[PDB]
Parts: structure tokens; C-alpha cells; sequence
């Protein structure tokens, strides 16, 4: 049926600059999927000394480690924007289980926050080199259906922008929240997208579609 894939770009990037990602998804099963690459608003970014750029939410510190500070309210503002996109596409007849949210880096952190806060079960969330953008205080607000959405987390072991330990820290967080997560480590990969990483995400989406 109709598949919808929302891709969330990283810090300072844009939607149109990442639309060629869909050319790497060459399978026949995803060929009819509808992709959307939105662009974040221009916001000041604290880890860049308040410089304005396309940013989903404020990043207080980078490189991101376990225990690096976060701006939780700023993330929830971005979640509202993502949820309006999902709300609209569901209100146009897409089955929520056919909706997939994927994101790189800051867009990965937004993918995680948007999926765990959406009132309905979605097809899945694919996090590429993301981080947990809020504290455990938010776990109590995760809707019941949202905890059934499968999460695929991909992270590079050599990443020094978002430390690999920060991606590892997402697993105890997600287990405490009652969320299923497949963690896929990529040896020698840094803070970037590899083609084998994307192919594994395509295969993962295909199996979720069953």
C-alpha cells in the first residue's frame, strides 16, 4: 500500500540537500513510497555561539557525550512540527503503520523524540547517529501505542561528533521506556552516512512492511 517516509536532516543542512538519499533506496518494494524532506527553521544554535542556521532544536554542547546538556523544551517544539506532518498524512488516508521516520544526527534525535511521543503506532523510526534529546522525566508521557513502534538505531563506532557511547546510552533509556530497539553498530564509521548503512535501513523497512 501507500508508504510514507519522512527524512529529517542534520544540523545546518536542508531538506532538498538530502532528497538524493532516496536514490540509494533502489528496491522495487520501496519504489512507490512517498518521501518528504522538510527543512528546519533558521534558529540560533548555542554550541555555535548563537549563530543562526537550519536547526530542528537548540544544541547546547557538541561533541555530544553521555551527560552532555540538552534543551528539552526546544525539542518538544520541533516534535510538534513533525507531528503536524504525520497528522496531515494520516488525515489523508495513510495507515500509520505505513509511516516511517528517519533522521541523521540532529534529525535522528528528532526522529526518536517524534516517534516516542506520537499517539499512534507508526511503521518505524530509523535513527542515524542520533542521541537521546531529553531526560527520563519525559518517559511517563510516551503514549501507549508509541511504545510499539520499532526503532532501528545505526551508529558509527568511530563517531567523535556524537559519541558512540551516547548512542549506546539510548538502549537502557529505551528499555526503561518499554521500547523495542535494534542497535546496529558500524565499525570505523564516523559522523556520516555509509551506503551499507542505508541498505540495511531499506532492508529493515521492507521487513517491517512484511
Amino acid at each position: 500500500a501507500r508508504t510514507f517516509i519522512l527524512w529529517l536532516h542534520g544540523l545546518g543542512d536542508s531538506g532538498p540537500a538530502n532528497e538524493p538519499i532516496q536514490t540509494q533506496f533502489k528496491s522495487s518494494e520501496l519504489s512507490n513510497a512517498s518521501w518528504l524532506f522538510p527543512s528546519a527553521p533558521f534558529n540560533p544554535v548555542t554550541c555555535n555561539n548563537g549563530a543562526v542556521m537550519r536547526s530542528w532544536f537548540d544544541v547546547p554542547e557538541a561533541p555530544f557525550k553521555v551527560g552532555s546538556p540538552i534543551d528539552e523544551s526546544s525539542v518538544l517544539e520541533a516534535v510538534k512540527n513533525v507531528h503536524a506532518i504525520i497528522d496531515q498524512e494520516i488525515a489523508e488516508g495513510t495507515n500509520p503503520e505505513n509511516v516511517f521516520i528517519c533522521g541523521l544526527s540532529q534529525g535522528g534525535a528528532l526522529t526518536l523524540a517524534s516517534v516516542l511521543l506520537y499517539p499512534k503506532t507508526l511503521g518505524g523510526g530509523a535513527v542515524l547517529s542520533g542521541w537521546v534529546p531529553f531526560t527520563s522525566s519525559i518517559i511517563s508521557q510516551f503514549p501507549e501505542e508509541a511504545k510499539k513502534t520499532p526503532i532501528l538505531w545505526s551508529h558509527g563506532t568511530d563517531d567523535r561528533m556524537v559519541l558512540f557511547e551516547a548512542g549506546q546510552a539510548a538502549l537502557p533509556f529505551l528499555k526503561e521506556a518499554g521500547v523495542t530497539c535494534e542497535f546496529k553498530a558500524y565499525p570505523g564509521l564516523g559522523h556520516s552516512i555509509s551506503n551499507k548503512e542505508l541498505k540495511y535501513i531499506e532492508s529493515w523497512i521492507k521487513r517491517r512492511l512484511k
